[PDB]
């Protein structure tokens, strides 16, 4: 018995849905540790302590480009915080440093007791997300912590993309018609890089750079992949082994791709 399993068995209408069975509340961190602003969302109700993720996004980007994540994973029982970084014009190295001083953040105020989230995250289970360089930072991340449980970027931005030493089960999310982080020269040979781990590939079909952020049209199938991989790797939670390895079967995707995930 699985002591990190949360919340009810999945479906795939479950985890398609505006969210998930937990109440998420949010706060403003006050006086935010190494990095710009943070937002940080939880469930009140999860039944247990959960892992955390930080959510980082691109370049010139703020917090509202990906904090779609927060309450949609927060539902399914995760401690989410969404970062602004100290400059709009930080590159990805310093994105990375910033994603973890956020988590470091997270871990902190679970052990401050006026904090909402005191006593509600599990510190040993951690998960980084992030848009384009903030992707980029998340891939630095997983390269340069490998007790990270999980690495979902979205189309991501990186000047290198040889990320072969990467043993954190990661997922790419590639938008087709990204012109500023071209699938084909960005998020395929990062993908194609990383022989370690487990990993998959899920290119939306007609998307600019924009398609995975929030006001997305996407949202039913890009939400239930992020959610499912998070519980799958984050909690071990086998109830997820087959909506976070499965080929989703959509006209929404136009190139599917996994390795070293059995469903
Ligand atoms: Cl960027």
């Amino acid at each position: 018995s699985n002591p990190y399993a949360r919340g009810p068995n999945p479906t795939a209408a479950s985890l398609e849905a505006s969210a998930g069975p937990f109440t998420v509340r949010s706060f403003t961190v006050s006086r935010p540790s190494g990095y710009g602003a943070g937002t940080v969302y939880y469930p009140t109700n999860a039944g247990g302590t959960v892992g955390a993720i930080a959510i980082v996004p691109g370049y010139t980007a703020r917090q509202s480009s990906i904090n779609w994540w927060g309450p949609r994973l927060a539902s399914h029982g995760f401690v989410v915080i969404t970062i602004d970084t100290n400059s709009t014009l930080d590159q990805p190295s310093s994105r990375s440093s910033q994603q973890m001083a956020a988590l470091r953040q997270v871990a902190e105020l679970n052990g401050t007791s006026s904090s909402p989230i005191y006593g509600k995250v599990d510190t040993a289970r951690m998960g980084v997300m992030g848009w384009s360089m903030g992707g980029g930072g998340s891939l630095i991340s997983a390269a340069n912590n490998p007790s990270l449980k999980a690495c979902a970027p979205q189309a991501p931005w990186a000047s290198s993309t040889n990320f072969s030493s990467v043993t954190v089960p990661t997922l790419i999310f590639a938008c087709e018609n990204d012109s500023i982080a071209p699938v084909n020269s960005t998020a395929l040979p990062i993908y194609d890089s990383m022989s370690r781990n487990a990993k998959q590939f899920l290119e939306i079909c007609g998307g600019s750079h924009s398609c995975a952020n929030s006001g997305n049209s996407n949202q039913a199938l890009i939400g239930k992949k992020g959610v499912a991989w998070m519980k799958r790797f984050m909690d071990n939670d086998t109830r997820y082994s087959t909506f976070a390895c499965e080929n989703p079967n959509s006209t929404r995707v136009c190139d599917f791709r996994t390795a070293n995930c059995s469903a």
